[PDB]
C-alpha cells in the first residue's frame, strides 16, 4: 500500500530537432497498479495504461508546446510536472522583394525580413555580398534592423539579410530591399537629435546572464551626438557599449529592476535633450518556504489544515489539487483556501483521503508538492 510519488521530475524546458525522435517518461513509482496517463497542452493524449513512455518518432514543428503526465494507483494521483518540448526548425523568407526612399541626412530605417524560426536566428546584413556591421554610422537593433545615421548617397543599394539557426545549422538568404537616397536641399543642414529605435518594455528571469536594454539616436554632425542612460533618473556610468546605444546588465537581480531612460543631445548644446524610457522587470521563480509533510493523516469529522507557502516575483499563485484534479475552492464547499496559502478541509469525508499537491505558479516558473492524506477515526 505505496502512494505514488516521483523519483525524477523531468527538466523544465528541452529543444530538439525536426525528424528526430522524442522519449518522454513518466518516471514514478508506488503501490500495482502503477498507471500512467499523458497531456499535450492539458489535453488527455493517452488514457491510462502500464505504458510509462510517450513516444514520437518523428518531430514536427507541430508537436512543438507543453506535456505532462498523469500517475495513478489505487491510492491516488499525481500530477507530473509540466514540460516545454521546443522544436527546432526554421521556414523561408516569403517575402518578396521590397524598396524604400529617403532623403540624406534622415536616419534610413529597414527592417529584417520575416522568418518564422525556433530558435530566433541570427542575422546579418548584407549589401553586394558584403557584411555590414555595426559602426558609428551604423545601427543593427535587437530586432535586427538596420538604421542608417544621417544618410549620404551612396548608402543607396540592395540590401539583404542572412539567417542562421543555431541549433539546426540552417542557413537562409532573403529578398533584397532597395534603398534610394533623394538630394533635395543642401547636404549641411543640421538636425537636432531625434531617437530612432526607444528602449522597450524587457523582462528577464534573475537566473540569466545577461539583459540589454537599446536606444538608437540620430544627429547632425553625428560626431557631437551624445547618449546618456538612466535608471530611475539616475546616470549610469558603465555596462554601456556600441556607441551608447546598448546598456548591458550582468548577472540581473531583483534590484537591477526598474525606469531606464535613454537621453540624446549635442555635446556643448542649448537644447533640451529628447528622452525615452522603459521598464525593466526581473523575475525569481516560485519556491517554497513552507511544505506539507509527504504524509498527513486526519480524522472524521475534524477539519485539518495542509500548510504550502511559496516565495518568488511576482508573489506566486497557490493552487490545489486531488488526484490530479483542480480541488473546487469556495464558500460552498467543504475546502477553503487561506489567503497565507494553506488548504483547510470541513467536515472530513472518508473520500476526501487521496493524493493532495500544491502548485505555485507564477510567469516565470512552477514548483510543486505532494501529500497523502489519510481519513481516520
Amino acid at each position: 500500500d505505496v502512494p505514488p510519488y516521483f523519483k525524477t521530475e523531468p527538466v523544465r524546458t528541452q529543444v530538439h530537432l525536426e525528424g528526430n525522435r522524442l522519449v518522454l517518461t513518466c518516471m514514478a513509482e508506488g503501490s500495482w497498479p502503477l498507471e500512467f496517463k499523458w497531456l499535450h497542452n492539458n489535453r488527455e493524449l493517452t488514457r491510462f495504461s502500464l505504458e510509462y513512455r510517450y513516444m514520437i518518432t518523428s518531430l514536427d514543428r507541430t508537436h512543438a508546446g507543453f506535456y505532462r503526465c498523469i500517475v495513478r494507483n489505487r491510492m491516488g494521483a499525481l500530477l507530473q510536472r509540466q514540460t516545454e518540448v521546443q522544436v527546432a526548425y526554421m521556414g523561408s523568407f516569403e517575402e518578396g522583394e521590397k524598396r524604400q526612399s529617403v532623403n540624406h541626412g534622415e536616419a534610413a530605417v529597414i527592417r529584417a525580413p520575416r522568418i518564422s524560426s525556433f530558435p530566433r536566428p541570427q542575422v546579418t546584413w548584407f549589401r553586394d555580398g558584403r557584411k555590414i556591421p555595426p559602426s558609428s554610422r551604423i545601427a543593427i537593433t535587437l530586432e535586427n534592423t538596420l538604421v542608417i545615421l544621417s544618410t549620404v548617397a551612396p548608402d543607396a543599394g540592395r540590401y539583404y539579410v542572412q539567417a542562421v539557426n543555431d541549433k539546426n545549422g540552417d542557413n537562409k538568404t532573403s529578398q533584397p530591399i532597395t534603398l534610394a537616397v533623394e538630394n533635395v536641399g543642401g547636404p549641411a543642414d543640421p538636425i537636432a537629435p531625434t531617437i530612432i529605435i526607444p528602449p522597450k518594455n524587457t523582462s528577464v528571469v534573475a537566473g540569466t546572464s545577461e539583459v540589454t536594454m537599446e536606444c538608437v539616436a540620430n544627429a547632425r554632425p553625428l560626431i557631437k551626438l551624445h547618449i546618456v542612460w538612466k535608471k530611475d533618473g539616475a546616470p549610469l556610468s558603465s555596462g554601456i557599449s556600441d556607441y551608447n546605444r546598448r546598456l548591458t546588465i550582468a548577472n540581473p537581480t531583483v534590484s537591477d529592476a526598474g525606469y531606464y531612460e535613454c537621453e540624446a543631445m549635442l555635446r556643448s548644446s542649448s537644447v533640451a535633450p529628447v528622452t525615452r524610457g522603459a521598464y525593466l522587470s526581473v523575475l525569481e521563480p516560485p519556491q517554497f518556504v513552507r511544505e506539507p509533510e509527504r504524509h498527513i493523516t486526519a480524522e472524521m469529522e475534524k477539519v485539518v489544515d495542509i500548510p504550502c507557502r511559496a516565495k518568488g516575483v511576482p508573489p506566486p499563485s497557490i493552487t490545489w489539487y486531488k488526484d490530479a484534479a483542480l480541488v473546487e475552492v469556495g464558500k460552498l464547499t467543504r475546502f477553503k483556501q487561506r489567503s497565507d496559502g494553506g488548504l483547510q478541509i470541513s467536515g472530513l469525508l472518508p473520500d476526501d483521503t487521496g493524493m493532495l499537491q500544491c502548485f505555485a505558479h507564477n510567469a516565470a516558473g512552477e514548483a510543486q508538492t505532494s501529500t497523502y492524506l489519510a481519513v481516520t477515526s
